[PDB]
């Protein structure tokens, strides 16, 4: 555990994310995962088999994952490197996103997620938190976390939940919720089901109604409008899939430079 890597500095905090260099010497970001911490729910086996998989995913926008090490006490993941921190920071930063830049992420967000679902791995936590920029600039969006949710609150999860996950019988469609939710945030700066508790968030979101009041929705394109409502439909049937959003026109506008 303390052997192979050495620390360089704290990266984030399921656990702990550093950034480490191998004692190879490439610099890596390992998460610690107490066992403790989390309730499991699935089988020895199972998890294995699926780390299995999720070293084998290639692509721009998932954090590729290396190694996963074991002992009495944490999980060890070992993924490649990050220095831009997470989406999260830069809603504290930039407070609302202009629509050209929130395109930008969204587009690689739902390039991401695409290329999950076609694996058959639904991420269900989507949020802010688990965006990450891999580095201070141009940036890539990579998303981490995924695969977890299979196996592994307090952190305002229940924002980005889709209404399905409370009934207990949700798929991929889950993940375009969430990206709508994230995408939401982005365009005016605040959640579209909000609330100061918990239980009053999630009542909000069961309901699923949501509007685009003024003065911040206003001046936001048509189209980016109607891609929110596609991606935060109740009914996960007739909610457009990630390809689908990947692929509106409001992303082929604003990305395509309009």
């Amino acid at each position: 555990l303390s052997d192979r890597y050495q620390r360089v500095k704290k990266l984030g905090s399921y656990g702990e994310v550093l950034l480490c260099k191998d004692k190879t010497g490439a610099e890596r970001a390992i998460k610690i995962i107490k066992k403790s911490s989390v309730t499991t729910t699935s089988n020895s086996g199972a998890l294995l088999d699926e780390v299995a998989v999720l070293k084998q995913l290639d692509h721009p926008n998932i954090m590729k994952l290396y190694e996963f090490f074991e002992d009495k006490r944490n999980y060890y993941l070992v993924m490649e490197v990050y220095r831009g921190g997470e989406l999260f920071d830069e809603i504290i930063l930039r407070q609302k996103f202009s629509e050209v830049d929130a395109a930008v992420i969204m587009k690689q967000v739902l390039s991401g997620t695409t290329y999950l679902h076609k694996h058959n791995i639904v991420h269900r936590d989507l949020k802010p938190e688990n965006l990450l920029l891999e580095s201070k600039s141009d940036a890539l969006i990579k998303i981490v976390d995924f695969g977890l949710s299979a196996h592994f609150e307090r952190l305002g999860t229940a924002y980005y939940i889709a209404p399905e996950v409370l009934r207990k019988k949700y798929d991929e469609k889950c993940d375009v919720w969430s990206c709508g939710v994230i995408l939401y945030i982005l365009l005016c700066g605040y959640p579209p089901f909000g609330g100061q508790t918990d239980q009053e968030i999630l009542k909000r979101v069961e309901k699923g109604k949501f509007s685009f009041d003024p003065p911040d929705w206003t001046q936001v394109s048509d189209e980016a409008k109607q891609l929110v409502k596609l991606m935060l439909t109740y009914e996960p049937s007739k909610r457009i899939s990630a390809e689908e959003a990947l692929n509106h026109p409001w992303i082929v506008k604003f990305c395509s430079q309009k």
